[PDB]
């Protein structure tokens, strides 16, 4: 039951005790002699001295465009929804604030429940063998709110699964454990899925500083890099969209090849029929790109909602064998393109659970999921590699005259010079070519682009990174029409003369198979 309800306290006044004083004892203002690096250290990314001093009913600004406030929903016609917050060792202030923001900002008749999932927390206030601070504080919240636990820590997929299974409503929404909503955040999501159950709709994300906690606005279309992480459409990538979509209205829903994180809503039935999540994914990793490829390919639709805004606390501080498994398993959905991605993350040989993954290959064909080439040709044709014929060359860039190859000289990360070293055949000495934008990059970072300076730097789809690889073997920078020379084991730009053997290179052609055979375990 809701006691004292009203605008901004849609579920009533939360956290009050029998005697009327609040059930949370807020903290004093952070000390004046307060070293920010130590505070983010002891807070796991946040300034917890401040969060503990801020109110759990903190009032946030409306990050929604003005046109979003001019819409009217009918809360009787909308399907109830289960919000699912999953947390591992989230502090009390941030966690309880996220919950307050949801209950205060979600009409109760469209919020079936609010499920808090303990993914094996090891803190006294969240542990069943300790303070019991969380358990006792929950008794001061609506009945909608129920806690459930994982015996041990199962990770992102494992805990969202425990949470989604427990839901009751037709629709479930997933929220982080360190967030604040803007008003009317859930109404747009319910309305969009009511009209088509196949749609997974995600809110657009604003920020909360992890040092000052100032609210900050934020950015819909998202692609992916061949290192297998989401990547917001670069400027030259929106320029390929149709004109009618290059600059979309701030109230319209627009699609997205990928989802950035795990803040989305979906119909529980459709979600379970479209594959749900790969429960052999380990801890935190590439689940976002494997749920995104699978959704689109198996008759789904992914779009963001500019009228559905949620604030998130991006951190400023703090396994490894897990992120490479999640990536190999994501390649199932990439078909022949998995060769390229496999090479970019370093030809990794791991135990990707080949048994369960073959039962995901069976499931994939039983549903008749569309190919990854379908994906690239119809969902992400703005990308730079829509077919593997767009990667004409992958291998060493060798200069026969001096008998040396290029070398990232250690790392592929942007911002450091390239060198000429004796050829040894390792990935450090392998480079790829993207022809749609003329990018000479190290195979291990498709965000790193060679420049006439001889230095790698961040890739931009522009003329300052465009290279032509001529048929004589030259690396001609398009804007100056000068060619690259290895003279004196130094890299300088010179006049183009196909008779100059110091500027003529050899680059391995890239003709991968039509099917990718996974690397043995
Ligand atoms: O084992 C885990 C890993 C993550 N999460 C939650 O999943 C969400 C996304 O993870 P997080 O934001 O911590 O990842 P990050 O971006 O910090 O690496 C957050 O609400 C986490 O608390 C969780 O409950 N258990
Ligand atoms: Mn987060």
């Amino acid at each position: 039951v809701l006691e004292g309800a009203g605008p901004g306290r849609l579920h009533g006044r939360l956290g009050i005790k029998p005697d009327g004083q609040p059930g949370y004892t807020r903290a004093p203002s952070p000390p004046t002699d307060l070293s920010m690096p130590q505070a983010l250290a002891r807070g796991g990314g946040f300034n917890l001295y401040l969060s503990d001093h801020l109110e759990l009913d903190r009032t946030a600004p409306d990050a929604r465009h003005a046109s979003c406030r001019q819409l009217h929903y009918d809360l009787s016609t909308l399907p109830k929804a289960s919000v699912i917050i999953v947390f591992y060792n989230e502090p009390f202030s941030t966690l309880m604030r996220s919950v307050h923001s949801v209950l205060n900002g979600t009409p109760p008749q469209i919020l079936e429940e609010l499920i808090l999932v303990d993914d094996g927390s090891t803190l006294p206030y969240i542990r069943e063998d300790g303070n019991q601070q969380l358990v006792e504080y929950l008794k001061l919240l609506p009945a909608k709110v129920r806690l459930i636990r994982n015996e041990v820590r199962k990770g992102i997929v494992g805990a969202r699964m425990k949470g989604i299974r427990a839901s009751r409503a037709p629709i479930f929404a997933i929220l982080d454990s360190h967030i604040e909503v803007s008003p009317q955040w859930l109404e747009p999501l319910l309305l969009r899925i009511k009209e088509d159950s196949r749609r997974v709709v995600m809110p657009q994300i604003d920020g909360i500083d992890a040092e000052t906690f100032k609210h900050i606005a934020g950015g819909c279309k998202l692609g992916f890099l061949w290192k297998l992480m989401e990547h917001s459409y670069e400027g030259h990538q929106t320029a390929r969209l149709p004109p009618e979509e290059r600059q979309p209205s701030p109230t319209d829903f627009q699609t997205s090849p990928a989802m950035a994180g795990g803040l989305f809503a979906a119909n529980k039935a459709f979600f379970f029929d479209v594959g749900a999540y790969d429960e052999d994914f380990q801890f935190w990793g590439t689940e976002n790109l494997e749920l995104s490829f699978r959704l689109w390919q198996c008759g789904g639709v992914l779009e963001c909602a500019p009228c559905s805004r949620v604030y998130h606390i991006f951190r400023k501080g703090g396994p490894g064998d897990s992120i490479t498994i999640n990536k190999m398993r994501t390649m199932l959905w990439m078909d022949e393109y998995a060769d390229l991605a496999w090479r970019v993350i370093g030809k990794p040989r791991v135990n990707y659970r080949p048994e369960s993954l073959e039962k995901r290959r069976e499931w994939r064909k039983r549903k008749g999921c569309k190919s990854f080439r379908w994906f690239m040709e119809n969902v992400f044709p703005e990308g730079d590699v829509v077919t593997l014929d767009d990667v004409p060359y992958l291998g060493p860039l060798r200069n026969d005259k001096i008998g040396m190859c290029l070398d990232n000289m250690g790392w592929a990360s942007p911002g450091h010079a390239v060198g000429l070293e004796y050829c040894h055949g390792g990935d450090t000495q392998t480079f790829m070519f993207f022809r749609k934008v003329g990018h000479v990059m190290p195979v291990n970072d498709d965000e790193a682009c060679l420049q006439p300076s001889g230095r790698l730097d961040w890739c931009r789809g522009t003329a300052q990174f465009w290279w032509d690889f001529t048929s004589s073997g030259q690396l001609m920078f398009r804007e100056t029409k000068q060619c690259l020379s290895a003279f004196g084991r130094k890299l300088r730009m010179v006049e183009c003369d196909d008779t100059d053997p110091y500027q003529i290179w050899s680059w391995t052609a890239y003709n991968p198979p039509d099917t990718f055979t996974f690397p043995s375990v």
